[PDB]
């Protein structure tokens, strides 16, 4: 469970996934993305990752023990399967002069070496106008506060923003960074996910951290202004899922492969967000 908040903070939202070992996730809450793409979005999700995205408990349910498991899947037909579900709510943003924190807890799917191949667990956000519109990526901001790749043990943390290929961000590569989890590797259990979205200071500052560790920083004078306001003057949505092979496996020796084995859940024991004050 989420431990309390830090003095002067204020809970924005919070999903703590209680709930019976098997059952479906509070859709107050989440909403599913299914199949290969959003309804008129980009094909392959974007990444070239080759499963279908679904609702069933097989690739989202609860665990019984307060967390969520996202569980990719491979049936007899060598068809893969996973879950990917985003928040209802599209209006995370705080006050000018306030902060923000996106967290999550969670493990990353616990296989190594080629087992793991194609693997690609990821907890993220997206500018608002994204949805109903899946046409305005980078430019309407992607915050990515966990992606993670082979069953390494590291953890990718990045800003996507502005043009690509190119442009202030560096796309597709983004304004990022990647470090090992601090005492325990990623897959071995649980860690948290930070990032917090600074208003408070000039350049505003978007800050991501491991385990309460800033890896990333990135500032609103690393772009021009209306490349930041683009990218940061709107709610975000939050995203939860694991992707089956693309772009960034790609990078990393790929995958799937035959040897690649479906069932190991990316585990997760809550997402909040919350608020510090002007
Ligand atoms: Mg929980």
């Amino acid at each position: 469970s989420a431990p309390a908040p830090p003095s002067g903070w204020s809970q924005v939202f919070l999903d703590d996934f209680d709930g019976a070992a098997g059952s479906s996730v509070n859709t107050a809450n989440w909403q599913f993305d299914t199949g290969t793409s959003y309804p008129g979005g980009a094909g392959n999700w974007g990444t070239g990752e080759v499963e279908s995205m679904t609702s069933s408990t097989s690739n989202v349910s609860l665990d019984g023990n307060g967390d969520l498991l996202i569980t990719p899947r491979r049936d007899a037909s060598g068809n893969w399967t996973s879950g990917r579900i985003e928040t209802t709510r599209t209006d995370f943003q705080p006050p000018a002069g306030g902060k923000l924190r996106v967290e999550a807890r969670l493990q990353m799917p616990n296989v190594t070496g080629d087992a793991a191949a194609g693997y690609w667990p990821a907890f993220w956000m997206l500018g608002a106008p994204f949805r109903g519109n899946y046409q305005n990526w980078p430019g309407v901001g992607e915050l990515d506060i966990m992606e993670n790749v082979q069953g390494l043990n590291k953890t990718w943390a990045t800003m996507h923003c502005g043009t690509s290929p190119g442009g202030p961000c560096n796309e597709t590569s983004g304004i990022g960074n990647s470090t090992a989890c601090p005492n325990t590797t990623c897959q071995s259990g649980f860690h948290t996910y930070t990032m917090e979205w600074d208003r408070s200071v000039s350049p505003e500052a978007i800050r991501f951290s491991v385990d309460g560790v800033t890896y990333q920083t990135v500032t609103a004078n690393q772009m021009d202004a209306a490349t930041w306001t683009n990218a940061t003057n709107h709610g975000f949505f939050v995203i939860l899922n694991v992707a089956m092979g693309g772009g960034f496996p790609g990078a990393f020796g790929g995958g799937p492969t035959g040897a690649t084995e479906p069932g190991h859940p990316m585990v997760v024991d809550y997402v909040q967000v919350t608020s510090l004050s002007p």
